[PDB]
């Protein structure tokens, strides 16, 4: 089992649904941000080390390749941050792996991003997200990894993350760059709502009979999850309220 599909799409572009879609298609696991959160929080420090490495005047590419390979051992694909930021390295490591770019309307994307991943520093909701995440054992270590990997994707060292206009332009530039660098034949651009047909055609497989395309991780659901984590202080006690998520 090695990487067959590299998810280049940014957070809040349907990466969890794509993770689940690929797991249906291949019957093998796909890496995702939520693997880190709900299964493997020890991966946070590893990713942080790899992202830190890219900031050196001479990065150790071999260290990065080895680190990526160890992180993704046992997985058939990967999606979302932090791995999407390393799509060029992953292409080099896995020359026969196809690349998926999940994409959506940039304003819907920014809105979703502010609700779930990157609230503005003085958004009162930011404190609520953090309180809920405490229940899961998630703290500033995770947020630093997330933000650094986003800055890496955007190829910025200095960025005002509270600037909506910068984030919108970085999003368009990121998506444009993916389409430029990845040869057309090993790229599929998958738009939010495209479903099974284009994906299965791209991967040379049949559309899964009687199985719907995954559709969870909405910001409405995420907001409910945060609220319920705060209320009950136990993921176990509320997980029955959130099927098809983790
Ligand atoms: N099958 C589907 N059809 C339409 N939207 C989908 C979808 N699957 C996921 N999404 C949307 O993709 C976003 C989550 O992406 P990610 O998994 O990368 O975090 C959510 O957007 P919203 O927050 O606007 O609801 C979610 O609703």
């Amino acid at each position: 089992t090695t990487i067959q599909v590299i998810g280049a799409g940014l957070p809040r572009t349907g990466t969890n649904s794509m993770k689940k879609a690929l797991e249906i298609i291949y019957s093998k696991p796909c890496y995702h941000m939520y693997e880190i959160i709900f299964k493997k929080q020890s991966d946070i420090s590893i990713w942080q080390q790899l992202i830190d490495e890219t900031h050196k005047t001479t990065s150790d590419k071999r260290k990065i390749y080895n680190g990526l390979n160890e992180l993704l051992n046992g997985y058939i694909a990967t999606t979302d941050l932090p791995s999407c930021s390393f799509y060029k390295e992953l292409m080099t490591m896995y020359p026969n792996a196809k690349v998926l770019l999940t994409i959506r309307d940039k304003y819907d994307w920014l809105y979703s991003l502010r609700k779930v991943v990157l609230p503005k520093s003085t958004d009162p909701w930011k404190l609520k997200i953090e309180e809920g995440d405490q229940v899961l054992g998630i703290d500033s270590n995770f947020y630093k990894m997330t933000e650094d990997s986003l800055k890496f994707a955007f190829q910025k060292n200095h960025i005002n993350l509270d600037d909506d206009e910068i984030l919108l332009e970085c999003y368009d530039e990121y998506n444009r760059l993916v389409q430029e660098i990845v040869p057309p034949e090993r790229l599929l651009i998958h738009h939010l709502g495209d479903g099974w047909e284009s994906l299965c055609q791209f991967l040379n497989v049949d559309i899964p009979n009687g199985i719907s395309y995954p559709c969870a991780n909405s910001h409405h659901q995420m907001t409910q999850l945060t609220e319920q984590l705060i209320k009950h202080k136990s993921l176990d006690d509320i997980i029955h309220m959130f099927p098809g998520l983790i």
